């Protein structure tokens, strides 16, 4: 399976900016963190990386991978969580599983890191882990992936 | 007339998903629609089309409007109605008429999708017709011209 | 120092539209002031303009100043002060001095331009002075990046 895996804006400043909710770690450091889970896991999955610090390049994105090779998205919108109906919509008509990360604990921060469109719009949700969330969502999609092809197994059967 | 029409974020993915609201016809469909009404109308108005799903591309676009062959634009600024007070910005400096239309009747889904900034930057805002919502803009935007042309005809008399 | 200008959506159109609370005065002039300014004040001081309509570009440019020789930076964010928390986010790593400026009073117009997630994350906002709100902007950017490094040498020793 390939897995598309999008990093919102900011994100590529991880580990030069903010050891206070963000450690050291950088966004490529964790990339390499996904593909050695994968590696070792000994799991058929490749997996391609996208960061964008503009909404309309996260849509376009998401967009693209509609009838594409992709089988699911793992997804960091970072702020554009709790602004953008219009990725939130792009979620909604990808016709994939998506499953939405944060490092941080959103409903532990300000009021307006609440409120999450896109998460809403995704399957599941997973934050406050730091990097090792992403893990996470990696485990949880090979998974959510086995169950839904077994599943149209016994289906036309 | 020239007549401008801009189509917002994830409207290119019409009846490529989510058949409920929105149907199954395409956008370039849409927009022969369209065409076929200046001909069974014989509408002295050449069409130009745009769809982005950028903010920015959007705003450029309505900006390169201003002092061009442009005479009005009809727009569906998509999920960026409710959000983008820069795209309402942009409407309000365009120096011509601008219509805004939506497929579905934003007064009846979620309460976020109620708010238009864009729309009430408008001069008059259509919705929930779906297709055919571009047409009767279409209809108004010739009579605005029309009208605004003619005051001006007879300013100088 | 150079010091880096950024400028929002829809500042580009200064002059050629709405003199009410923005007068007749362009972009390119009010940049040509701030450049007179410098220059009859003998600043040690090289200006960098940018102006955009797109959030990505904004913040794409405050992250590309992170570790360069700009030593600080002036923005009016435009209608996205009172949308973008990611704009707000790159502003706080940017790990230099920023000083949000607007030509209006964003406290005397419409409810929904009163509050603005950039000019809380900047270290001081100038509001309703016009195109001099930029000049003020350069007069303490000096000041406060002559006190820095008074302080910095100083703690030194
Ligand atoms: C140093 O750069 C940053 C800035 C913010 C974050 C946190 C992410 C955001 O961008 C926030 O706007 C959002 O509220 C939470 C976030 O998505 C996360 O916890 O991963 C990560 C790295
Ligand atoms: C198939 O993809 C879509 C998703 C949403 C829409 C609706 C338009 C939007 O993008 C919404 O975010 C908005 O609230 C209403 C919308 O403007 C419309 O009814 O045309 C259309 C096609
Ligand atoms: C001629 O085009 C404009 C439109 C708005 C402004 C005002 C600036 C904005 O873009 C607003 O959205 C914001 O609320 C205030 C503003 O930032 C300012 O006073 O500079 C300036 C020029």
């Amino acid at each position: 399976m390939k897995i598309l895996v999008i990093q919102g804006p900011n994100l590529n400043m991880l580990g030069h900016r903010d050891p206070r909710l963000y450690g050291m770690v950088t966004l490529d450091q964790i990339h390499e963190i996904m593909q050695t889970f994968v590696k070792q896991g000994n799991l058929d999955v490749e997996l391609e990386f996208f960061q964008t610090n503009f909404e309309g390049e996260i849509i376009d994105k998401i967009q693209e991978s509609v009838g594409s090779d992709y089988e699911g998205i793992i997804i960091n919108p970072g702020a554009f969580s709790h602004t953008s109906i219009a990725i939130a919509d792009a979620i909604m008509l990808a016709g994939k599983p998506v499953i939405e990360v944060h490092l941080t604990n959103i409903q532990a921060r300000e009021e307006f890191r609440k409120n999450s469109y896109t998460g809403a719009a995704c399957g599941g949700v997973i934050m406050g882990f730091g990097p090792l969330g992403y893990n996470m969502a990696l485990m949880a999609m090979v998974n959510i992936l086995a169950e839904m092809k077994a599943f149209q197994e016994a289906q036309k059967n």
